[PDB]
């Protein structure tokens, strides 16, 4: 007794091509950067659409109607998008240029970069909108946008893992021999500028 | 004598703006798609103009040769190939493209309504959309060139001659084929509208 | 009380790799015989995998017990592939050029170019195996490969419609008037040759 | 005088053989996902030498400069880099590999093992696949670079600076960025193998 699939399946398909379209400016900002400076911010991206399971969970934990129109009214990260960048300093690159555009704006900031979360995540997370060109139609949507590092994205996803301690104490212990290494890095890479 | 290309630089942005129309294009198939159950686009292809082809280009509009001076006379610079299933899927197309608010239309062609001497039929229109680069906004022409299968199928061949041209035996007999493939996509295109109902 | 789910979605996952393995084969055949001949056989191809409702639903109609291994046992077209063709005579340029490699073996072969199908249909079927190779094993899988030209196409992909009469008869007019026109450009196009 | 380039002919079907090598080492990544649930392939990155590069080699070499030769001579003119994304996956990646009746190994060097003066780590092998062309069967060698995700950072970091090239003031800290890698990905490595149970 009822539809409600069919404006969560309506829900997977647009916002996607919202992901389709900050890919976009993404990729160009990477390639136009190098082109001008010799060197790519981005080592590379990754999209997820939130699986409908999820989002029903998430409506269900603050009780929330279970529907996609609320979905879509309530979930920020239902669109998401990785940015995993080579250096530190690029990941504040690529937010400045991204958000700096017409149809770009932002929404929400939380950058664990400069305050890690307790367990040791660092990550910039952001969310931006964008306009949609559907066929009969112009959704703004919102994407989220976790911008990191190589080093970052590695401890999360091993952190994460787990999930699915012991070994609280010892990740962290990783987290800033990552942090220690990457500005090793990111120290060398800047001496040689260009 | 000194480093004249700057031309890598005009392939870079309008290779940039084709990222941006094929994006749209492929979200306005995938909707309408996902409305009227069929997707419009059968495929697509995108080309930058080869810069023999430009200068050439260049040399016979009488223009000097600068990529400053292409980037402002040069409207295929950046082109794409809308490859539609049928007939009216082209016309749906356009619409649906130009109703885009970052998209501004420039010229128009259509070789559909106007079929060339050859047989030769398209419709053809120049639009512009915003590239957002590292450092700056540019606005840039890209010419779409939206057909039926059919279309794309004898154009292909078509280009394969004149493109030694003889022609001459076959532009009488492509200009068969060219009618030929017209009448029966326009049976394709009125058995399809009648079961879409 | 049950498991079943869990060769279908194995099955999924090792017959796509097939296809993986055959799209590979086919494209460095365009590829070379374009790089020879100045002219691609292959316009394009299209790969699917047959959804596991199809499948059961096939096991069903001919009384075999449901589960994947029964299927990987009787359903050949499973991993199926779609090769269409920019002229008749390449379909069968690449049928030679497929069937003649050390990995590669025909099962089953159906011509409807030679002999359409009653309502019109066109198209030259052949089921095909390839080894596959896992991490820890060799599976040789069947995959089913439809090559047909651009013609072809365009007539099944409405045909194929109306199945979801009084267009029968029509249909068979363009199936012949397609045939006819793709010969008068299959003419054309040998009298360049390369 | 006439065209010597027979080496379009041999990018071309030294690239065939990185999308035949390139298709089994997505299959096993997908598969080893399957059923240990954990992708060892990061990602991959393929490459075909570079002409200029080619006979700079020859040249160093001391051989002749035709197509023919260096097919014979140069093993790395198709080359294809693993970045996996633990330790134990680069050697899981090789096993799985060369398991396979059509993969033939012909050259192996660790510099994980033993890693190089300045700090370089990775593993290299050379293997060679049939190629099925559209008249000839080539059998191919390709060079495959499987690493870690750090020694991934490092390599390419390490490459911009060799590759006026100064190095000094970095290589003392490069080779400390190469050990404090190796340290941790240990690290993470340890943790891995432990969860995985
Ligand atoms: N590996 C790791 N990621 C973290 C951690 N804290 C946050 N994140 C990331 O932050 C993303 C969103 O999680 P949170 O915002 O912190 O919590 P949410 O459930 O999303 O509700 P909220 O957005 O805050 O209102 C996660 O999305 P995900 O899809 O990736 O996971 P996952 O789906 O499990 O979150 C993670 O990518 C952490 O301690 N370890
Ligand atoms: N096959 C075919 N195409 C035609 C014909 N008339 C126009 N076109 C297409 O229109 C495009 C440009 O032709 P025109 O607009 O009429 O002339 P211009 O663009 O000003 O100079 P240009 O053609 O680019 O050198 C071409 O793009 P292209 O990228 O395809 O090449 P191509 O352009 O080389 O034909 C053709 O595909 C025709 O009689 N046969
Ligand atoms: N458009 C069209 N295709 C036909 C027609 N006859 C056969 N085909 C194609 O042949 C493919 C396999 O169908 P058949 O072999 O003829 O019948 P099957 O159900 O597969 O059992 P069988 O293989 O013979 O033992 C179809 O796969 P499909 O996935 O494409 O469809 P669909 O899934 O509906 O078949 C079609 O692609 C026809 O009259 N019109
Ligand atoms: N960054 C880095 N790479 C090393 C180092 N030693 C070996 N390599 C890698 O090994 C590949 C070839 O180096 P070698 O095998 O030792 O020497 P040869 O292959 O015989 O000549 P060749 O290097 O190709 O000119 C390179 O492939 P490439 O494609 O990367 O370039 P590149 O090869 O230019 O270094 C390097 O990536 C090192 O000290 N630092
Ligand atoms: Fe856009
Ligand atoms: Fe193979």
């Amino acid at each position: 007794a009822f539809d409600t699939l069919l404006g969560f399946v309506e829900l997977d398909h647009i916002y996607s091509s919202a992901l389709k379209e900050i890919s976009t400016k993404l990729s160009i900002l990477d390639d136009n950067f190098n082109h001008i400076y010799k060197h790519n911010p981005i080592h590379h991206m990754e999209r997820r659409v939130k699986e409908m399971r999820s989002l029903i969970e998430k409506l269900n934990r603050k009780g929330l109607q279970i529907s996609a129109e609320t979905a879509k009214e309530h979930i920020l990260d239902i669109a998401g998008i990785r940015v995993v960048c080579n250096y530190l300093d690029d990941i504040y690159l690529i937010e400045e240029m991204l958000l700096k555009q017409e149809d770009v704006q932002l929404i929400k900031r939380k950058d664990y970069i400069q305050h890690p979360k307790e367990n040791g995540y660092r990550s910039l997370h952001i969310v931006v909108s964008i306009p949609v060109f559907l066929a009969e139609r112009v959704e703004v949507l919102p994407v989220e946008i976790q911008i990191r590092t190589i080093g970052m994205d590695m401890w999360a996803s091993l952190e994460h893992k787990i999930r699915y301690e012991k070994y609280r104490d010892l990740l962290k212990e990783c987290a800033t021999e990552i942090t220690e290494v990457e500005d090793k890095l990111q120290q060398i890479h800047s001496e040689i500028t260009e």
